[PDB]
């Protein structure tokens, strides 16, 4: 029987050393998860054999924002009810058990969450795709709050038994740096799939020292000396995205990237020679996707392995490399385009450096023969001015270079990677981002899932979201609209319970849930959102505004540790919350909620209850926007600029089913040219009272002086050099106009609102990562569905 | 049952692959989980039963636990079932058993005694719980490089270890003045043959309050970020960490305080859940202090009672004096712990105040008692800024015991004469013993079968005295025949074991002459080696040929900084090379140095042993637990009249053992006029042997170590001779006796078997079941408490 109490009890007893009913919630979670592993073990192996005989894809990424695994696995295996039954039968409540698990701290943001959605979409379609990354022990950082200020701490997640990562020490490899010999210990994480028996794999690497510690130093009682090398190796997997302002920090970033790409390629080669005679046909059977530039060292490293360990010539090796790697670009701008001092490579791995230098030497000669001028070659070369340009190695080696949305792909063709598109137009293509309908709809919004399943006649939509388009006809069915309003309300009722229990705040389950969950960045304009709230505070308390629906403004963000104004903005939001939440004359109509330590789990609780999706980055700064897509699938309406994902959302539902505003990306150069923010400060009604509220003592920054800095970052200067880089004051008037209008349509036309929401839901199939993966798989990787 | 279906379930969960495809490591893991699942209920029942009873809490800085799987399977009577299930699932049990590293939780005899005690306690249903540290890397792993001992870390739980269960939710705090630490409790099950009771070894793991200094990490001060994390980790990193410097000493004291404080806090917690308060703590609890390592428990309990539970000093000390019992193990007072009081003042000021108050009160109480200032100063816990831990123990303990009749008389008369004169009622004797489960029933199934067949039941397994009535078969050739066949099979097993372990080929028909002791000069491995070198020349040059072939086996680790001991190990490896590689001698004589001697190696050696070398200088050994293990397995004792050999010969008679050398009462006169140089020139063949040490026969690698050894033997006169342990003085009698013993082995095989049989049948005297029964009724005052 599927997940009987007897089986679950057995695994729990083994973990707790006590009968299953007396076990702690922690030990029960461990037992239950072991039960799941037991049940898929067979399928997992069959999948391994199936994929092993097929052409494969290997997705390299410096991050995988996996979130929790238990509910997701139970859902995809269709065992939630049995688990519920088994657990209660053994004296526990499944809802409590699920809370035991911390989000796997293996990723940071969108880049990582995309890689995660891709893995789920791949197995759901039986595509032989294996993921490869680092087993970060403490994630990015855990966010807490002290007196309203963000505090960063380690983010452990696997300090306790974690059955969803299996250690394979007997399969360990060596990654030797010129100054450090390391063990690379492989871990296996199972990727389950709704509606299939296939179980994919996410391979995570953990660095361990050659020797546990320096016993001689220890025995001499030089205790710190004894563990320095141990902890320097441990630093490779300690945290994600370690700060790199110093040389040593930069060298660690490069260590991290070489570590998991070298280990991954070695294991891939191992596996290949266990299924094939030699490597000469490596590229027929393997492709590797480079998610951004983090994994680009894989390229010189595959050359090294092929030539140094399998006696292959340069020409044959490069031929394999140029047919193996594909490369995904994520932003419109150079900027973040990784660049490393060549000296780091020379010091960490001299042989790999020689290969990088040979790549650059050959590249220049090949270009000169192509007939290019020296100025163009110099600015394309992988090595220039003592610096190695990782994106140029990627563009040179990759057989495919893709953007992640129609507009973004065109910019990289025309600007960012213009010289590359000029030489090799054929490499460029587009692959629009998307999210997985499983975790972000079916798993988190059963209420909505039910209705979709009743209407459409099956749950085929779970793995083929386009099926929902068929339901746009009901947009006029009033009984259905009412059901959808009731689903949203039930979700909001749930959210209020969750937030009350989590942070002790009481909110109105009937108010509008206006949500902005995004990394804190000035170009994200959480600050603009904050202003609007502050102004609205004053329009209610001093201006007598009352003909408006109550609303709860929800925030979720981390700020980078050294990003001063980002942390100041988070502090500002917390102070504004304190002001409006404790003012009886305003709390009835406006409350602010800052969700602490925003991550996958919090997102799962927020999205289903969301009404308004704030996507207000400055036009031209967002290439994509996957959270935008998740909101759409859950019945939340988009309030945003004509940038990134909003473009495609509006394109699908129409201007009438969304709230777009602000300057367009083509208008801004002229606006910034003669920008007069200080005048807006003095002129735009309310704005002066709003911004002054930052340093007249209305708000409290606890003597930090942060609010006054923010204020003058917005009003100081003028023209293209104005301090308000992200046109916050410039768009505020149009932003407030639209946000106000949106809240109005909300109190006055409930059915009309529910209708727009339905249109969004039914058209959201366009943003499913299943379509994205199909496209990667058919156009770039050239894969076939491979059932186990 | 332990059915294949159950084991496969647990293996699949651990391996993420069908059981038959799992690696041996994963299979071992799953099989161990299967065992835990099976005893979980009996374990909880024992917890409840012991908790309602008067209990004993055994405090020890070491527990030499060895491997747990085979021991548990044997005590649960599931070896046959486990063997079949494993084979049914594609694996072989022996291969699986070999995967487990000995749990590096102990050092030597002191730790093994604590382990045997835990087993004997559960076998008799006595409510005894063990408390220690969860050492992560043991003492050290021994390896060899060009004949020299090399020391490295000894990991054992880097891989999942299902036999230690983490209880993070029950964690406590141990605050040092310079370090707030988390005390994570771990539970290890102690199974018992013939009973359903399952005892507990509680092991504590120190973890940092914060994972690491995130602020320093972000600043890219990578070493600074983990200094404090690793200082806390040092608490459980290594056992008996070198303490030649103040810092090493402070670490030892930190380790002792950590596990005592945590244990007492947990004991108090548990007491307050069965009783209204701590006024009757001593009525329901007893704490055995195994040597002086856990003495800080005394002041710490005082601190807890007064500082956390509002008791006054008088009441608190009353409880303490009826709670603690102290066990003394040696005849010398130079090993008794003494610490600079500054260490205490720095680690825990409050605890130091209490220790000072203990000294202050002690002096006044003894002055009241009428002792003179001289005696008081010499008994005080604090003298000249040094805290004498043994004095705190003798002052607080209600019981002070020795570990052998003679040893106990010596400490009454000498070692602790001041305390015996003051409180004669505290002193008593509890002779050490070993468990017949791990050391006979589990490792020698061949002999166990014969014993069970002859006696008609396996009652002897938990009542070894039962074998006495079998002594009469000493004259039955059918039995002796079986005895010899069993030894022969055991030796063949060992020969296979060593061949696979170190590639050395040995003759299963030769005499297995074994010495497995820690390397100490008083242990006299050197005399053994001298005899081997001489024998080499006798065979090579003196035409010796009327002798049986023999394999001389050594097992021994040397303390890292002990130069003579390490020189001796090198010498043994040198002689072995000289001997094993000479075609004129190898066929008769081979030397085997078993690398990294520990519990598992002993378990393979003992059953195959013919000769038990117990040759320490008379007067040096108080006990001799290894001596007992050899006896139980049919090996004859070649040793001095000292320690366990006395009692052994007392039980079997001088005709069934080979005692030699100077008795302890003769040595004072012998040494007074000791002339090692004369012996060097006169004992036949000796000069040739010793000269081989520096004439080029044996290679020092030009270290001059052999020369120093040679000189340490032949230099000086009388009380100032360098041969402090009468190595040359005993050599003549040693060689004669050892030569005689070999002659008997080959001339009277059945007579040899007879002697072996009498040893085996009389071994019940050394069962730790008798030792524990005596602790429990005379000191701890326990009653058998069955779980079911
Ligand atoms: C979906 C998701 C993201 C991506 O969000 P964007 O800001 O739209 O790039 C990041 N973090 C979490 C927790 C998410 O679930
Ligand atoms: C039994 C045992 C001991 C104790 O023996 P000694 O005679 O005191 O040296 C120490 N170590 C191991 C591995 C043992 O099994």
């Amino acid at each position: 029987q599927p997940l009987p109490a007897a089986l679950v009890g057995s695994h729990v007893r083994a973990a707790a050393g006590t009968p299953a009913d007396l076990a702690t919630d922690r030990k029960f979670w461990t037992g239950l998860s072991r039960a799941v592993q037991e049940r898929i073990a067979d399928d997992w192996e069959r999948t391994r054999e199936a994929y092993g005989a097929a052409r494969q894809q290997h997705y390299f990424s410096a991050e995988f924002l996996m979130g929790r695994a238990l509910l997701n696995n139970l859902t995809n295996l269709g065992l939630v009810d049995e688990a519920a039954a088994a657990t209660r039968e053994l004296g526990h409540e499944l809802t409590d058990i699920l809370e035991i698990e911390n989000d796997a701290a293996l990723g940071n943001g969108g880049l990582g969450r995309l890689a995660a959605c891709f893995l789920d979409s791949a197995v759901t379609q039986d595509y032989p795709v294996t993921g490869y990354g680092l087993l970060y022990r403490f994630g990015l950082f855990r966010q807490s709050f002290n007196e309203g200020f963000q505090v960063e701490k380690p983010d452990p997640w696997r300090e306790e038994e974690y059955p969803f990562t299996i250690r394979r020490a007997s399969d360990q490899l060596v990654v030797c740096f010129d100054d450090m010999k390391t063990r690379a210990i492989p871990y296996d994480m199972p990727i389950t799939g709704y509606g299939t028996h296939n179980v994919g794999t996410l391979r995570l690497w953990k660095a361990e020292p050659w020797e546990e510690f320096d016993y001689d130093a220890f025995n001499a009682q030089r205790f710190t000396d004894a563990i320095i090398e141990r902890e320097r190796v441990s630093d490779i997997c300690r945290v994600l995205y370690p700060n790199d302002t110093t040389y040593e920090g930069k060298k660690l970033r490069v260590r991290q990237q070489y570590f998991f790409t070298s280990a991954s390629l070695q294991a891939m080669i191992q596996d290949h020679l266990a299924h094939h005679k030699d490597l000469s046909n490596f590229a027929e059977f393997h492709s590797v996707q480079l998610n951004d530039t983090h994994p680009v060292l894989a390229i010189p490293e595959l050359m090294r392995l092929l030539m140094d360990e399998h006696d292959m010539g340069w020409e044959e090796s490069w031929a394999i490399v140029s047919k193996t790697f594909a490369y995904t670009n994520h932003t419109v701008l150079t900027e973040a385009l990784e660049q490393w001092d060549e000296q780091i490579f020379q010091q960490l791995f001299w042989r790999v450096w020689e290969i990088i230098a040979e790549i650059d030497r050959r590249f220049r000669l090949e270009r000169a023969a192509d007939g290019l001028d020296e100025e163009t070659i110099n600015r394309m070369a992988p090595i220039q001015h003592g610096t190695v340009h990782m994106a140029w190695i990627a563009c040179y080696a990759a057989y495919s270079i893709n953007g992640v949305a129609a507009l973004h792909t065109e910019i990289i063709k025309a600007e960012t990677l213009a010289d590359w598109y000029a030489l090799w137009p054929e490499k460029f293509n587009n692959k629009t981002n998307g999210v997985t309908p499983r975790r972000w709809l079916r798993m988190i919004n059963p209420g909505l899932s039910d209705l979709l399943t009743r209407l459409s006649g099956s749950d085929d939509w779970v793995t083929d979201l386009d099926e929902l388009k068929k339901l746009r006809s009901y947009a006029d069915d009033k009984s259905v609209l009412e059901e959808l309003r009731a689903i949203k309300a039930a979700n909001k009722q749930d959210f209020a319970e969750w937030i009350l229990e989590r942070q002790g705040i009481e909110i109105d389950p009937e108010s509008i849930f206006d949500v902005q969950i995004k990394r804190l960045h000035e170009y994200k304009r959480q600050l603009m959102n904050a202003l609007y709230v502050l102004d609205l505070y004053f329009r209610i308390k001093e201006d007598g505004l009352t003909d408006i629906p109550a609303r709860t403004v929800i925030f979720g963000a981390k700020a980078a540790p050294g990003y001063v104004r980002a942390k100041a903005i988070i502090k500002l939001i917390n102070s504004i919350a304190d002001l409006v939440n404790n003012d009886p004359e305003v709390s009835p109509l406006l409350k602010v909620v800052f969700v602490e330590n925003y991550n996958v789990s919090p997102a799962e609780h927020i999205l289903p209850a969301s009404d308004v999706s704030e996507q207000i980055s400055t036009a031209g700064k967002e290439a994509s926007g996957t959270s935008n897509m998740k909101f759409m699938m859950n019945g939340a309406l988009t309030l945003g600029t004509m940038d990134g994902a909003n473009v495609e959302i509006v394109d699908s539902v129409g201007e009438e089913n969304a709230y777009i505003f602000g300057a367009r990306v083509e208008e801004l150069p002229a606006l910034r040219e003669s920008y007069k923010p200080y005048e807006l400060y003095e002129t735009v009604p309310g704005l002066k009272r709003a911004l002054d509220a930052l340093d007249n003592g209305t708000l409290n920054d606890n003597n930090s002086g942060l609010f006054y800095d923010l204020k003058h970052s917005l009003i100081h200067g003028y023209g293209k050099d104005a301090s308000d880089t992200y046109y916050v004051l410039g768009d505020f008037a149009d932003y407030r106009e639209t946000r106000d209008r949106m809240a109005a349509d909300y109190a006055s036309d409930p059915l009309g609102w529910a209708r727009m929401a339905w249109i969004n839901i039914c058209e959201s199939g366009r943003f499913s990562s299943d379509r994205t993966i199909r496209d990667y798989a058919t156009e770039i990787w050239k894969l076939e569905p491979t059932p186990a």
